[PDB]
């Protein structure tokens, strides 16, 4: 059921051409890192306070994704889905978080796996405070559990040193690349601490979710998340299309949910979750 569930939506996919004419701009080459992966125009991040003269300076590969199956008097968090960072690009995803007031970053990917590339760091060690672009960056601290770690950063503009936000990155580790964790449990654990730590926040941005490629890893976090959300407000009565959502969540980001493991690990990580919300309730 879930190979041909899973196809049926990758067949869908080869019809969802909306616009990704600034991502293909030659002038963006180098800050993407698969030429086939792109955001779409019309919910791309648009970077703020660049030169308009500077060709491509806007640019940056992610998309803003929200629950748009929702009604518009409901209420759920926005993401943003970023690839993650490549050494041109590092200063490009702390304008983002700076930008949209993110508090919360959330990694999904190590930044090296199997001796191939993921994603660059672009944190400071423990202690030491780095200048990217305009902002600094300082690493208040590491707190690790077995299979995730977080990060306490403060980040200022350079401009305006007195101005300190505190972020919070959450960074997954064993969640491979085209893969899937081994049991849900450690995704179910980091997506509570992360709810929690975004909702004890007034007014806070969008969370930042990436991987490497920004869709797989990312995609099928994301829609985990919105599932939990629904669930978490409407109670376990609630009509549960997991099919739908992932169709929904392409339609702001092409990709997202990149195997069918991936599509699987959803209802495996759903379905524990929908027994942990039962008994203690």
């Amino acid at each position: 059921g879930f190979w041909e569930e899973f196809e049926s939506l990758q067949k869908q996919e080869v019809k969802n051409l909306h616009q990704r004419l600034e991502g293909q701009r030659p002038e963006n080459k180098g800050k993407n890192r698969y030429k086939n992966i792109l955001p779409f125009d019309h919910s791309r991040v648009i970077l703020q306070g660049r030169d308009s003269n500077i060709p491509g300076s806007d640019y940056i590969n992610a998309n803003y994704i929200k629950n748009q199956l929702l009604g518009p008097d409901e209420n759920a968090k926005t993401y943003i889905a970023s690839q993650g960072c490549l050494e041109a690009t590092v200063n490009d995803f702390w304008q983002m978080a700076w930008q949209e007031n993110s508090r919360v970053i959330v990694m999904t990917t190590r930044e090296v796996e199997k001796g191939r590339n993921k994603c660059v760091p672009y944190w400071p060690e423990v202690g030491m405070q780095r200048a990217y672009g305009p902002y600094s960056v300082t690493n208040c601290g590491e707190h690790d559990t077995t299979e995730y770690k977080l990060r306490t950063l403060q980040v200022s503009p350079l401009d305006n040193g007195d101005l300190i936000r505190e972020i919070w990155h959450y960074q997954y580790l064993s969640w491979p690349d085209h893969g899937v964790p081994s049991e849900p449990g450690g995704v179910l654990s980091f997506l509570d601490q992360i709810n929690q730590r975004q909702e004890s926040l007034p007014h806070a941005g969008p969370i930042i979710v990436h991987s490497s490629a920004g869709i797989g890893r990312t995609g099928t976090i994301i829609v985990i998340d919105m599932l939990m959300e629904n669930i978490s407000t409407k109670g376990l009565d609630c009509d549960i299309d997991i099919q739908k959502t992932i169709q929904m969540v392409r339609a702001q980001r092409s990709g997202m949910v990149q195997t069918e493991a991936q599509y699987k690990f959803i209802y495996v990580a759903i379905a524990q979750f929908i027994e942990t919300t039962k008994k203690k309730l």
